[PDB]
C-alpha cells in the first residue's frame, strides 16, 4: 500500500509547487531555502481505496557553476533504498512485512525553454532512467504557447530517442495489445505539459486549484488548460501498481543481480 515518488529538477520550475497541487488535488475527498531531500507523505484515499502517499522534494541542481556530478545525491538515495530493501531480504529472520522505501517513480522536470534537452538533462536522465521509472514533465508549461508546447514536446522526444533514454512508460514492457495502444497513447504526450497550483479559486460554484493570471484562472486540473491531470491519473490511478512492479521486479533486481555477483 506504499508508493514513493520523487521530484527531480533544476531550482524554479514549480517542483515544491507541483507536490503541493497532488496532495491538494480534488480527486480526493481528503483535503490533506531547502538543502536535503525532503519526504513528505499522506496516507491519502479516494474511493474507498487507502493508500500511503510519499513524495520526496529534492533541492535544486544545476544552480551552481559547477554542476558536475550533481546527479550522485539523488543516486546515491535511490540505491540506498534498494540496499536496505536487499538487506532485509536476505536476512534469515525477516520482519513479516518489508517496508518499501524504494523509489517507485522519478518525475524529472524539463524547463520550458522551447528548445531542447540541455547536456546536463541528458546526463541526468540517462543515469536515472537506469536505475527507477522516469516520467519527465515540461515544468511551467503555461509560459509557452499551446503551439510551443508541442513543438518543444517533439524536440524532446527526438532528443530522448537519439540519446537512447528509455522512459515510462518502457516500451520493453507491454506485453498485451491493449498496454500496446494504452502506453503508445502515453508516450506520445510524454513529455506532460504541466501546470502546477497550491492556491484554490472560486470559479462559478466550484472549488478549483488554478493559477490568477490577468484574464482567467489556469484549471490545473482542467485537460482543456494543461496535461496534469495526465501525469496525476498516471501515478495514482491507472500505473500505479505497474510502476511498482517494474520497480520491484526490474530495477530492484538488476541492483541485486549486481551486488550478489561483486559479492
Ligand atoms: N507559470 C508557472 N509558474 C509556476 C508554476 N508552478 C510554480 N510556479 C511559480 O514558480 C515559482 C517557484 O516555484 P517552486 O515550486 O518553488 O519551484 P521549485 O524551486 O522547483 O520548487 C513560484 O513563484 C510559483 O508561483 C506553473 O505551473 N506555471
Ligand atoms: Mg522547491
Amino acid at each position: 500500500f506504499e508508493f514513493n515518488i520523487m521530484v527531480v529538477g533544476q531550482s524554479g520550475l514549480g517542483k515544491s509547487t507541483m507536490v503541493n497541487t497532488l496532495f491538494k488535488s480534488k480527486v480526493w475527498k481528503s483535503n490533506p531555502q531547502m538543502l536535503q531531500l525532503h519526504s513528505l507523505t499522506h496516507v491519502i484515499e479516494e474511493k474507498g481505496v487507502k493508500l500511503k502517499l510519499t513524495v520526496t522534494d529534492t533541492p535544486g541542481f544545476g544552480d551552481q557553476i559547477n554542476n558536475d556530478n550533481c546527479w550522485d545525491p539523488i543516486l546515491g538515495y535511490i540505491n540506498e533504498q534498494y540496499e536496505q530493501y536487499l538487506q532485509e531480504e536476505i536476512l534469515i529472520t525477516r520482519q513479516r512485512h518489508i517496508p518499501d522505501t524504494r523509489v517507485h517513480c522519478c518525475v524529472y522536470f524539463v524547463p520550458p525553454t522551447g528548445h531542447c534537452l540541455r547536456p546536463l538533462d541528458i546526463e541526468f536522465l540517462q543515469r536515472l532512467c537506469r536505475t527507477v521509472n522516469v516520467v519527465p514533465v515540461i515544468a511551467r508549461a503555461d509560459s509557452l504557447t499551446m503551439e510551443e508546447r508541442e513543438a518543444f514536446r517533439r524536440r524532446i522526444q527526438q532528443n530522448l530517442r537519439t540519446h537512447c533514454i528509455d522512459v515510462y512508460p518502457q516500451m520493453c514492457f507491454d506485453e498485451d495489445i491493449n498496454d500496446k495502444i494504452l502506453n503508445s497513447k502515453l508516450r506520445d504526450r510524454i513529455p506532460f505539459a504541466v501546470v502546477g497550483a497550491d492556491q484554490e479559486h472560486l470559479v462559478n460554484g466550484r472549488c478549483v486549484l488554478g493559477r490568477k493570471t490577468k484574464w482567467g484562472i489556469i484549471e490545473v486540473e482542467n485537460m482543456a488548460h494543461c496535461e496534469f491531470p495526465l501525469l496525476r491519473d498516471l501515478l495514482i490511478r491507472s500505473h500505479l501498481q505497474d510502476l511498482k512492479d517494474i520497480t520491484h521486479n526490474i530495477h530492484y533486481e538488476n541492483y541485486r543481480v549486481i551486488r550478489l555477483n561483486e559479492s
